[PDB]
């Protein structure tokens, strides 16, 4: 964005300072789900199917 | 703009005075924008492009 200046003679006027503004975009911490099945529980394959 | 007058003989009437009205229109002070680049900053064309 720039300033507006008035008149013909601008020798008294400061030029507009360019400002190279930057906005960050960042990944969050990873999002996870954990579950565990023991070797008895894994005898029924619906648990992995439904939990997945 | 004109005055209406009435009758066949107008010897006693006063003719309408033509008044020449004038409307002024004027330029404002010039509007300006100023920026500056040094010879290092000016190695990247995007500053001149985006500031323009």
């Amino acid at each position: 964005h720039m300033n507006i200046e008035e008149g013909l003679d601008l020798s008294s006027k400061t030029p507009t300072a360019l400002v190279q503004r930057l906005v960050p975009s960042v990944f969050k911490e990873p999002k996870n789900i954990l579950y565990t099945l023991d070797a008895r529980e894994m005898r029924d394959p619906e648990h992995k199917t439904e939990a997945g």
